[PDB]
């Protein structure tokens, strides 16, 4: 139980984290899509004294699409909420913006939501 | 990275402190001019740090979980967005913020502005 | 078959929706969550003539929440696809923006995601 | 609503013609001047006709599928803002543009954005 582990989106998207006792999101995402391959390096945060009225715990993390195989020159971020229980989730939207020129900026960002699950595909 | 290393402040009168380091990584502190905070936030991020040199930003990103030594909000904001050197440098970024809630209120949880960050030279 | 029909998403919404020939979207939005009651107005548009790649039909509409019985003083749009064939979608992302004063303009807009079938909930 | 109701443009210098009707209706005409598109687009939507008189914003969003007849995108654009009347009338906006996509590629479908609109007068 806890947010610390390796979560699969719907994508198949593998995000693996480790949720420090103060805040800290450290970990790796390996994207199904897009121009990605193999392990990127993930920081981010989380609410590490949630709320104790049923609400989710509110969480955020990065990578930035470049590692030691490719550079997509571009960042993603995923904001959301860590849902515990019996079938715990992660539930984000997310902003994927890609460096541009200016004149460009208008198209540079994608918008989208990733649900999280602990659940192997097969 | 000189460039996106320094002292950025938005239109709402808010503050990024920020340290790019050569792997990539942003890390410092943030305070916001409004809403549920006071005093500085710790932030962390990731920047592309071999970005392309035809023109283009640096894309980059970064979080802050609304909790500090003094105050929880219970929610936290991504900035996902680019770094634009040069003289009037500039961080242009979208942002979402969600709050912790029930299940019940989970489709209100998520506010989504932008901002543009100005560095202090 | 197609976008004209009732829907219902995962909220239990109604969006009930007329699709006519050259691109307009016209019909009644009734929300189960939020400062709602009853039927609204809602107007959008669709793409009259999609690819035949088997893409989906991009479209949007746009609720502003006035009615007989209520004003929320806001307005939702949905931005998204029609996807066809036997279990036929619309999938939206959607932005809810209140009025706010201008200082109070970063915390003015919501944003999430709607999924819709033509599936009444039981 | 002879606020809303005029000739406006964007930073990208794009044209927004519009006319609000008594019952909450925009409708128009919409020109980008950047992206998949040329000439005029029909635009739909509704803002909120009897809007708070405290010092808010009148809420709005409309609608642009990017068919004309001239041109197909096989896109839609939803802009969702607030009009912020006066003598420097503005339309404040942010925005989704959805682009048709196989199911293997919806992910990478919408892009988001924020338009400012100022009226021609
Ligand atoms: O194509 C790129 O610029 C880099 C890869 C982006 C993959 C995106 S991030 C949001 C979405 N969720 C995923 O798991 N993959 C895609
Ligand atoms: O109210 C909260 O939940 C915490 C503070 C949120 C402040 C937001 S983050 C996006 C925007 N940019 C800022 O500098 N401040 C606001
Ligand atoms: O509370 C308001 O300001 C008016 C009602 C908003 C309801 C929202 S629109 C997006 C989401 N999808 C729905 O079916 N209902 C909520
Ligand atoms: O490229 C397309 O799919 C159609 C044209 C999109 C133009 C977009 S809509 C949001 C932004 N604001 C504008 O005035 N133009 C761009």
């Amino acid at each position: 139980a806890g947010i610390t582990g390796t979560w699969y989106n719907q994508l198949g998207s593998t995000f693996i984290v480790t949720a420090g006792a103060d805040g800290a999101l450290t970990g790796t995402y390996e994207s199904a899509v897009g121009n990605a391959e193999s392990r990127y390096v993930l920081t981010g945060r989380y609410d590490s004294a949630p709320a104790t009225d049923g609400s989710g715990t509110a969480l955020g993390w990065t990578v930035a699409w470049k590692n030691n195989y490719r550079n997509a020159h571009s960042a993603t971020t995923w904001s959301g909420q860590y849902v515990g229980g019996a079938e715990a989730r992660i539930n984000t939207q997310w902003l994927l913006t890609s460096g541009t020129t200016e004149a460009n900026a208008w198209k540079s960002t994608l918008v989208g939501h990733d649900t999280f699950t602990k659940v192997k595909p097969s």
